[PDB]
């Protein structure tokens, strides 16, 4: 049916002029990638761009990004037209001219610096009328092509003349600002935009189809999360990709008023919405608004709640006009709008991971220059506890801790300021790890839930526990069909009791790295904390994150501490039982198993564990994770000493077999010690060889040699003395016989 | 200062607040200081009257105005972190913090200097006691 045109589609290569399409349509369209292709769109506009195909695209849609689409007067999920371009021309000199607000502040030759790399190697087809742009010193500017002498669209020859003069001009309202933002401007929450995407892109691109079916859409929207992460973003990303009208409400804006005022705004804007639909309201410090009524005195503070609440009420009955408000937490806010008509729907946003955090960075240092030095892998690697906001700030410190002293010295009395030194100064990472060291008001401790990095690899030996593992939860969502074939229901829980030090908690992660789940862990402390404190509530506020982060796996480690705090192994008078874990079992017991959450446990003295916790349902499984062997410390040994230079000398194997009823910590901490030993010697060393010569004023004395860069069997040998068991094999034995009385 | 503000009614606080940020915007380069500001923005739980909380709103209404508008710079001046409010403490109002804790005795000494510039003084001062003493 005329495969003509096609959809649109994120472009994924960065380069104007480009496109990247399916491997297949190739003869679809007769062309190859080097040929150039002339696009349409609405306004009777279409542009010329280079072809290139990749594979995980879609034979159905194209990839272009923001400035091309503008200069196509164009969103996504709309449709062109498509022509090969054979018949181009090598253009000659083609005016161009910067025209935007960006120039303001501008001076230098902008013109060279800025076009002459561009242009540089590209044959960028152009045709007139577009507004490509470029970024440069902490800046980005826009220029348009007025006249192309050849027309409409050319190559660019790198001989070409560009006389380029001229002064900035106006911008039509037709097109919008370099400044609005789009997907490409946020990381990290791909898989909540997708979500928020899903579901409302078919009531702003069809509400005639929705008026053509019987269904209810969502009218009203929820989002929490901490603060400076992207929410108030996300909304007017999602207004400027699909066009419809965007309007804004200040908690605040509205309690600094009067009533007659406060309740005459909110109405005029619920109106105003209504009378531009399709449009979006958004709500942001909605607790600033509508708390619960037990933290509510004032009378006029209810009376503009219950005007809320009548107003979402009417927006069921008029226009297409949709509301997201944006929250801390959910339960900061009144129950009664968590109903089914005003905030049905409600979404989580987290933190981001080391990729989102990455991809924040590659986002703020577009504009700004680097150097080879920087790497944007270990920076995420040691920003833990940073979200959005911090990242940025981070990245203006370091970027003034270079300019502050050196270029204000300079420039004071050298010569005014202008664009070539201004831009010349590049960014170092010793700036950045200053501006981390320093400022490092990290703002979150909150839990955090991702899927890890621990691999099988990591972990030695234990291959038949694998087995046991990936059969309690891979098989169920990978074949959910066959268990309905016959009459089995999966257990949602495993325990693990052993010793110390056996890499228990190794596993739990390794799980969720091979299935790709969430994970989330919770530590003894916390526990006892939530015990001193008489807080048992918290623990359902967990489970409702996990039903919130499915498919996901619960880690409980150390459950055996309330017992240990209270009396002995024994105890004192009381029986075995406590108000924390009675309420994990009535959590337990109360939840639906279609949700996909597993649940571990572990632990070192099930003989105290409640028995209540093992009746068939809950934690029916139970593992047993023994000492390493011979064969499994070899393994350890080659897992932990897979990061760090070692020499040949070395008999593994001799110290494996070495050493019996050992942990693996136990060879984490020799490595550790050797390690040590190491750098003891070589900072001994480096600071005697400095120290000697400086006396002996030899002008040039180099004898430049690591003098231990790796390590051999003396410090070894030297650590094997302080390297002895830990487990008793009294404790071996109570852990065999409750492995056996079963 | 705070208490001039609390010393007033609705209209006259918040209408010198307001006239207070414009005087600042045109003079600007400036810099605004408040002082006691915990009389000002306590937590929610210590507020009852409508009127505090209709004069924290407006606080941070113009923090927020601030960012689009000139080159004006805001400084306040509390006892403790945790005594005011958490909404300021956020990324575009007061996302920058100081402490200024207390002297040592190089401190102490370096402050009796200066308040003894124009005093005249005998030889028996032996200030570097009075600061370990001090
Ligand atoms: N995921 C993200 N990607 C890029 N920038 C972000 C992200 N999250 C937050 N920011 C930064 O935070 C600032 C806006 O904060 P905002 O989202 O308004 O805070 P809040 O989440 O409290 O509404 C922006 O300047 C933006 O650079
Ligand atoms: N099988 C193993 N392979 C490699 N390292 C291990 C193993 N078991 C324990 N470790 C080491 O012990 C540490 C984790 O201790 P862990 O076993 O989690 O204690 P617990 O059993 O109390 O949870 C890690 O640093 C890891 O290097």
């Amino acid at each position: 049916n005329r495969p003509n045109r096609l959809i649109v589609d994120e472009a994924i290569n960065e380069d104007n002029s480009v496109v990247s399409l399916s491997q297949p349509k190739m003869d679809e369209l007769q062309l190859f990638r080097g040929d150039t292709v002339l696009l349409k769109g609405k306004k009777r506009r279409e542009a010329v761009c280079i072809v290139l195909s990749d594979d995980t695209c879609s034979d159905e849609k194209i990839r272009m990004n923001r400035v091309v689409r503008n200069n196509l007067r164009v969103r996504l999920g709309d449709v062109i037209s498509i022509q090969p371009c054979p018949d181009v021309k090598y253009g000659k000199r083609i005016h161009v001219l910067p025209i935007d607000d960006t120039v303001e502040g501008i001076t230098g030759n902008l013109f060279e610096v800025y076009l002459k790399p561009y242009f540089l190697e590209a044959y960028r087809p152009i045709r007139k009328g577009d507004i490509f742009l470029v970024r440069g010193g902490m800046r980005a500017v826009e220029f348009k092509v007025v006249e192309t002498d050849p027309s409409p669209y050319c190559i660019v020859a790198p001989d070409t003349v560009i006389h380029c003069e001229g002064e900035p001009i106006k911008r039509e309202d037709e097109e919008e600002s370099l400044n609005e933002v789009g997907y490409d401007d946020i990381g990290g929450c791909r898989k909540q935009l997708a979500q928020i995407k899903e579901m409302v892109e078919l009531p702003l691109r069809h509400p005639a189809l929705f008026k053509a079916i019987g269904v209810k859409p969502p009218r009203g929207i929820l989002l929490y999360g901490p603060p400076g992460t992207g929410k108030t973003l996300i909304a007017r990303a999602v207004a400027n990709e699909t066009g419809a009208f965007f309007f804004l409400i200040n908690g605040p804006e509205i309690m600094s008023k009067l009533a007659g005022e406060s309740e005459s705004n909110l109405r005029k804007a619920f109106e105003e919405a209504e009378k531009n639909a399709p449009a979006i309201i958004f709500i942001d410090e909605l607790d600033a608004i509508a708390p619960k009524r037990e933290k509510t005195h004032g009378e006029v503070e209810r009376r503009i709640v219950s005007q809320l609440l009548t107003l979402m009420d009417g927006l069921k009955q008029r226009a297409h006009v949709i509301v997201m408000a944006a929250t801390n937490r959910p339960n900061s806010i009144d129950p009664a709008l968590r109903r089914f008509g005003r905030f049905d729907r409600e979404v989580d946003i987290g933190i981001p991971d080391a990729t989102g955090r990455l991809e924040i960075l590659q986002i703020h240092t577009k504009n700004m220059k680097l150097a080879d030095d920087v790497d944007l892998e270990q920076v995420a690697n040691e920003t833990h506890g940073h979200v959005g906001a911090d990242l940025a700030a981070l990245c203006s410190e370091a970027a003034l801790q270079a300019i502050r002293k050196k270029m204000d010295l300079i420039d004071l009395e050298d010569e005014t300021i202008d664009a070539e030194v201004m831009n010349s100064l590049a960014v170092t990472m010793d700036d950045f790890r200053w501006a981390l060291s320093q400022s490092n008001p990290s703002a979150l401790r909150e839990t955090v839930v991702e899927v890890p990095q621990v691999t099988w690899e990591d972990i030695g030996g234990l291959e038949d526990v694998k087995r046991e593992l990936q059969e309690l939860v891979q098989y169920p969502v990978e074949h959910p069909d066959k268990f309905l074939k016959f009459g089995m229901t999966p257990s949602k829980g495993v325990l693990f009791y052993g010793p110390p030090g056996c890499g228990k908690t190794l596993l739990a992660k390794a799980i969720a790295n091979e299935c790709q789940a969430n994970a989330i862990s919770i530590k003894g402390p916390e526990l006892l904390t939530m015990w001193f404190g008489e807080s048992e509530a918290n623990v359902r506020e967990i489970f409702d994150k996990a039903r919130q982060a499915a498919p996901c796996v619960l880690f409980f480690d150390e459950l055996d501490s309330i017992a240990k705090a209270r009396g002995g192994n024994i105890g004192d008078g009381g029986g075995a039982a406590d108000r924390v874990i009675n309420q994990i079992l009535t959590e337990m017991d109360g939840m639906s198993t279609k949700k996909n959450v597993f649940i571990i446990g572990a632990t070192n003295r099930p003989d105290i564990i409640d028995p209540a916790i093992l009746r068939p349902g809950r934690l029916d499984q139970l593992i047993y994770i023994p000492l390493p062997d011979e064969k499994s410390r070899v393994a350890i040994l080659k897992a932990n000493l897979r990061k760090s230079p070692v020499a040949k000398d070395v008999d593994l194997e001799f110290l494996a077999k070495m050493t019996n009823g050992f942990s693996g910590a136990d060879l984490t901490e020799i490595c550790q010690r050797a390690c040590k030993l190491a750098i003891r010697e070589s900072i001994e060393s480096e600071i005697r060889r400095e120290r000697e010569r400086q006396t002996n004023p030899s002008a040039m004395e180099v004898e430049e040699d690591d003098p231990v860069p790796e390590i051999r069997r003396d410090h070894f040998e030297e650590a094997m003395r302080f390297a002895r068991r830990s487990v008793s094999d009294n404790d071996i034995r109570k852990y065999e016989m409750f492995a056996q009385t079963l």
